[PDB]
């Protein structure tokens, strides 16, 4: 499985586990319906012999349609 950790800035984190199946399938994750802003994000996959260590920030900026 993987781990998805995001937060847009001053919120709290939220969370997704995608496993093999889910992970394969849809080419990584796939995050529906957020409400707008700049989220960061980190990922960390795990394994067999433990939880190895989560990818630098990256963001992403879910569009606002009015402002
Ligand atoms: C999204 O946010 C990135 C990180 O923000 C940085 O840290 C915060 C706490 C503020 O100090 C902010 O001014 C910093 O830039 C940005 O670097 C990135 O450009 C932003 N992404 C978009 C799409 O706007």
């Amino acid at each position: 499985l993987y781990e998805v950790s995001y937060r847009r800035y001053g919120d709290e984190e939220l969370h997704l586990c995608v496993s093999r199946k889910h992970f394969a399938l849809e080419r990584g994750c796939r995050l529906r319906g957020l409400s707008p802003g700049n989220y960061s994000v980190r990922i960390r996959a795990t394994s067999l012999a433990g939880n190895g260590s989560w990818t630098e920030p990256t963001y992403f900026y879910v569009t606002d349609y009015l402002d």
